[PDB]
């Protein structure tokens, strides 16, 4: 049973506490460090940084050197943005989360506990094939040292980037922000089962007196504006599926589309609230949107999408699979545990105490309507992801 | 559920039988249609046809144009060190796709190579073991349903079918006989063996309608004894290469099964020519099991080492390694989706069949199925090594 794995591993070590650590710093921030900088959500969290504050950003990446800036470097340029001014803001961390202190000798890792005055931990393996072993590593074992980093020497607050997916499914109530965490039990796959563990262990060293916010965000989608976004999405891959063969199920499920230029700037403002420390927010939209009507949007648009049950639509999935690899590919995701004709279940969520830890600030979640898809599908489309709508 | 859809499916369309068609041929084979010629077995029967035989292959390919069909051929089998130019002449690429109504012809394309082939091997198929039943109905079911539909129209002709051992019931106390006939759907698990169970009953009707067929079931077939040529897509490649990397083995209960190419290949040409074949099931297996630990020493032997765990352990192992490895993880999907039973302590079950009847039809061929062992797994991993599949040891 994973489960005994999982409470085993949420255990926090007893060493990871404030102890003798110096306290936190008072003044504004110096310097950052950012996991995560080389994936989506990572890009705009560092682009967001560096306008926001004048703290350098240590960026926390896998790579073989100076190699690592210019995979940060590439991945801002594939979201449009980057600029030079921004690589003296930048300082890469040759890294592995997945390894003791973050794959850092002893040295190192001490000389990172001496200049890193905030944690910003992003980065994770997101992947919703693996099983719960795959992503120990990095999800379990990397927020552990990240915890251990954030204790040691001087105390270092921890903004944590979680998930909705910690909470169960199929629940009619939306979860409030500050209900306590369930069972491991209730929850299915291997990713979800690992940032479970995760938020309970960054729950034990806030409970320990690290200052910890933790952040959970929904569905992230593209940048509203520039419509830049993850082609790798299993969101974006599910769309070209549908466009490509023309029909979309029906699914009875209220749909959260959350752009990241919301969660990011949202990130950034709820970290910069002293009220913030010792609290959980839901980084969704406020506002769900239904099955049919995203089809609506996407006819608009132009591209013809037949309407189908959504047990029926994932067999003509699986016909249509035996032509196309990447069709198949995606119906790989879609054969797991949810697969009946109402569509798979999906968390529900209230933003309630988001929404007012944010009133005062100009960060507000863009709505999804006709307008939003069109910048989404038009940017897809100038990216030679998808077919332009005949 | 999918039993349902796999029950409706085994029932060969009314109109598939003998009726008016002409009989078969009596005298030499003129032609002969093979369907895989692009796959790996295929290729090994593509070779043994031509020099067993003087017909012509149509081969049934996948392609644009007719010359780019016969490049596809052509590239397989000198993958296989099994080309030669003489055979150019031998081969009659035929544009289609056995997962389309007729064979993806025309009516007129399809009428045809009714009045020109005088007997099927019907080799291709989806080999998936990732995919659901609903992913190869189209290749297996009715591109089996579509060449009974050949060898019924016109004139008759015989059919000889490669099968699957995966059609049995896994789990039973006794190795199966060729003889005993097929269990149900409900205790087939994947959707490969589900398509194959559903293919074979459509042929067994077919048979019982009278046509003549011969059901010819290979176990895991493997590299080609003597070159030890082998298609590294495999998934027995696929899990050596994984073992190998990261220094460490399953050990299982399960007797292990091995089946050259080379023996397969033959034996299906041989068995085919034999009028004494039709209507009768072969198992194309290797008469004499292996043991998990036994393989890990030829490996060791040619200079790989392996530690041995149980392999739920190396199951999870396999979990922790797949986390910075693509081609680990791939392979890891294909063991995670075997259900419970196969994925405990003793790992994967997997099924045992006799062979008798084929030894007695087989009895003096030169035809016999070489044996497992150090010598065996040396030319194997040699030509992988050579291949550039595996990195050569020490
Ligand atoms: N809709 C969404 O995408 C949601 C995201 N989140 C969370 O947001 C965070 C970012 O997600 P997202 O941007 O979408 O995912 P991405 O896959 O795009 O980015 C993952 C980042 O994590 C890094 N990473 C993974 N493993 C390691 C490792 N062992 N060592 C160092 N770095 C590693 C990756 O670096 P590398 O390039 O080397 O792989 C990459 O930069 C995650 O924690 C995710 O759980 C939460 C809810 C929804
Ligand atoms: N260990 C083994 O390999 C065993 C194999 N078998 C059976 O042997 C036969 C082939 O096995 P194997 O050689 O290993 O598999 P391969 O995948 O190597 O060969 C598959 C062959 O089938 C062709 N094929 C698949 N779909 C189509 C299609 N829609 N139209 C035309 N051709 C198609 C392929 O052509 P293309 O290249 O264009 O895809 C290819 O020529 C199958 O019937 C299999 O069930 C049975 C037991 C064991």
């Amino acid at each position: 049973d994973v489960t005994v794995e999982m409470e085993a591993d949420a255990v926090l070590d007893a060493e990871i506490a404030l102890g003798k650590a110096l306290p936190p710093v008072t003044g504004a921030l110096r310097t950052i460090l950012l996991t995560g900088a080389t994936g989506f959500l990572g890009a705009f969290l560092l682009e967001e940084l560096c306008r926001r504050t004048d703290a350098r950003i240590y960026c926390l990446v896998r790579s073989k050197t100076q190699e690592g800036m210019n995979r940060i470097r590439k991945n801002l340029e594939s979201y449009s943005l980057w600029n030079e001014a921004l690589a003296p803001r930048i300082v890469p961390v040759r890294g592995d989360i997945g390894q003791p202190l973050l794959g850092l000798s002893e040295k190192e890792f001490q000389r990172l506990s001496e200049e890193i005055d905030a944690i910003y931990h992003n980065g994770a393996l997101v992947n919703f094939l693996y099983p719960y072993e795959s992503m120990r590593a990095a999800n379990v074992l990397g927020t552990r040292e990240i915890l251990r980093l954030a204790t040691r020497t001087r105390i270092k607050p921890l903004h944590y980037v979680s998930t909705v997916s910690v909470l169960p499914l199929g629940r009619k109530a939306p979860i409030r922000e500050d209900e306590p965490l369930e069972g491991p039990s209730s929850l299915v796959g291997g990713y979800a089962q690992s940032k479970w563990v995760a938020e309970k262990l960054v729950r034990e060293a806030s409970r320990r007196g690290l200052p910890v916010t933790i952040l959970r965000p929904g569905r992230v989608t593209g940048h509203s504006r520039t419509g830049a976004w993850n082609t790798d999405d299993l969101v974006c891959r599910t769309l070209k599926g549908c466009v490509r063969m023309g029909v979309a199920p029906s699914v009875d499920a209220l749909l959260d589309l959350t752009p990241v230029d919301y969660v990011s700037s949202a990130i950034v403002d709820l970290s910069m609230r002293p009220e913030s420390i010792g609290q959980t927010y839901h980084l969704v939209n406020p506002q769900f949107v239904r099955a049919d009507e995203m089809w609506n949007y996407m006819r608009a648009f132009g591209y013809g999408l037949r309407v189908l049950p959504y047990d029926q639509w994932l067999s003509e999935l699986g016909s249509a699979a035996s032509s196309d690899s990447e069709l198949g590919d995606l119906l790989m995701f879609l054969q797991q545990v949810d697969r009946s004709v109402g569509g798979p279940r999906m968390v529900v969520c209230d933003s309630g105490d988001t929404l007012k830890a944010l009133g005062g600030t100009g960060t507000s979640c863009p709505s999804v309507d006709a307008s939003l898809i069109s910048t989404y599908l038009s940017s897809l489309v100038h990216r030679g992801f998808l077919k332009a709508p005949e």
